[PDB]
């Protein structure tokens, strides 16, 4: 399942901290685009669990859906 | 106490997103000051609360002591 969100990343390192959480929560294969503040994941992982892990860095974060 | 932590920051949205976990964890009295990397917390959480709290950011955190 591929799922899209949109995070609110203003700089390099607001993204890098996107790839930490990431990365520590493992089983993800992920995508992200700064100047349009998304981050696309594909993932066995619940949205759910992705939601939480993205909430994790302090950003504001939504959900821009599947596929 | 007031704790005294490195946490890279490199944009006024990272400084926003560290006060966000800090007033979900709650029971805190912090300033952030961005241009020198520095947050400072006055709390009776213990300093690996806090810590833990920062690194969940996903932003690189360093200690750097007492006052
Ligand atoms: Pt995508
Ligand atoms: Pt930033």
């Amino acid at each position: 399942p591929k799922h899209e969100f949109s995070v609110d990343m203003t700089c390099g390192g607001c993204a890098e901290a996107v790839s930490r959480v990431l990365n520590k929560l493992g089983g993800v294969k992920y995508d992200i685009d700064l100047p349009n503040k998304k981050v696309c994941i594909e993932s066995e992982h619940s949205m759910d669990t992705l939601l939480a892990t993205l909430k994790k860095t302090g950003k504001t974060v939504s959900y821009l859906g599947l596929e």
